[PDB]
């Protein structure tokens, strides 16, 4: 849509998301963080950690950073696509009301978008590089054919949107779902757009769309004002998690008794 | 099994894995490192980073750290369980609705146990407990030839708190009369020490033997000094790809130039 309508609606959605990320730093949240007591010696050496505090610090950073990925994934998928653009999500609730999407053939369809001029496109939204190999491509071809064959008049075409990175090295593999091997030809009904081209596609021709998304996300983060305050909050989150163990796990020099950690986590 | 057999074999398997993890630290491997160009401004502020080098460092850390988890998962699932303790993976008599069950074991006599392997604490909602009980009831219902007992084995974490839900998955219909069948005798959740005991035919100290194998594999790999420099190099390798096109003079990055460059 307009630069400003995209920027502000994204910023709206990403501001929220930023609050949830901030919300994972509470004392109560710390109780949910998991330590695999079998992996601890390996992590301690592979990352050259000096004590238990630094190990806790390291696992927490992964805990948080992984959640950011997972939550951003949900933001893009459930909020940004449907609320900002018109790409409506196929969660179980929506599949029931919207006519025969319920059927398991549509498992791999994440989103429907109906254009101004009547055209409908089904979108299998994916993340990052996502480098699928012959075997997963053959089955994804057979899956898109069964949609186009059994329910032609519900969608004009299917799309596999990859919302970041590129298909510089993965062109041969998408070039099929197309000369050779087990797969029905659907060249003109199934396209793979990645990065800038996914966002251009989603937003019907506006090539700068990806940049308006970034910008909207930049504005939410500036407003949220978290750079100065989070340094303390995250340190506190380590204190909360570490107090759980310190009494029984620590030696006096600050190192961990791995087996005491194990004993305590596994019992 | 015997203390030294569990240690030797676990240690031998953990070496393959440490190797596989070490392989992740080369220049070539740095090209696999993904970066989500939309998420960068957030990671920068949330973790109070000061420049692009600090950003790359943090993403690398997460990349490696999550790789360890994924690789450990496979270590346990494909190597340790089968090759140490004889619980073979259902990789490829079976086929139907055994999606949730992960391994099969054949004890010295002839009992056939069916294992659904779990990782973390493993809290399950009341509804999933009810649903899984239907799946387990429907499995044991038929083929009592190679299904003497089903087990949900939680290889780390305890069952403190979330054990009321386990009893229902097994059968415990009160006045709430949950939609469940009494399979109490043939279906069990063993977590932590009990999983490893159960898995190793009573041997309580099994978990410590597994851990010790891992500690020794790590000690003989001697990766603690050589990795600091390798992971530092790894950051440089990755950062060099973007430095010219994105770096400001103060060390920060022009996010929009990173976006365009990744998504082009």
């Amino acid at each position: 849509m307009n630069k400003q309508e995209v920027i502000l609606k994204v910023q709206e959605c990403a501001a929220w998301w930023i609050l949830e990320r901030q919300s994972k730093l509470t004392k109560l949240m710390s109780e949910t963080m998991s330590i695999n007591p079998f992996m601890t010696p390996f992590i301690f050496d592979y990352h050259s950690l000096n004590d238990f505090d630094e190990l806790v610090e390291a696992i927490i950073a992964k805990h948080l950073m992984t959640g950011h990925d997972t939550g951003f994934g949900k933001l893009i998928d459930e909020k940004i696509l449907p609320r900002v653009f018109g790409a409506y999500k196929l969660d179980k609730s929506y599949r029931a009301a919207n006519e025969p999407f319920i059927h398991p053939c549509f498992d791999e369809i994440d989103h429907v978008i109906q254009r101004d001029d009547g055209r409908i496109e089904l979108l299998s939204l994916k993340a990052g590089k996502w480098t699928i190999q012959l075997t997963m491509a053959v089955q994804l071809n057979k899956a898109f054919h069964e949609i186009i064959n059994n329910y032609p008049g519900v969608a004009d075409n299917i799309v596999v949107g990859v919302f970041y990175g590129n298909s510089h090295g993965l062109t041969d593999k998408y070039r099929i779902l197309g000369a050779n091997h087990n797969v029905i030809d659907i060249r003109d009904k199934v396209h793979v757009y990645a990065g800038k081209e996914f966002w251009s596609w989603l937003n019907n021709g506006e090539a700068e769309t990806q940049h308006w998304v970034l910008e909207g996300i930049e504005r939410a983060v500036k407003e949220a004002d978290i750079k100065e305050k989070n340094k303390d909050l995250i340190e506190k989150f380590k204190e909360h998690v570490a107090k759980k163990y310190n009494e029984q796990v620590l030696n006096a020099d600050g190192t961990a008794q791995w087996h005491k950690l194990l004993e305590m986590i596994n019992e």
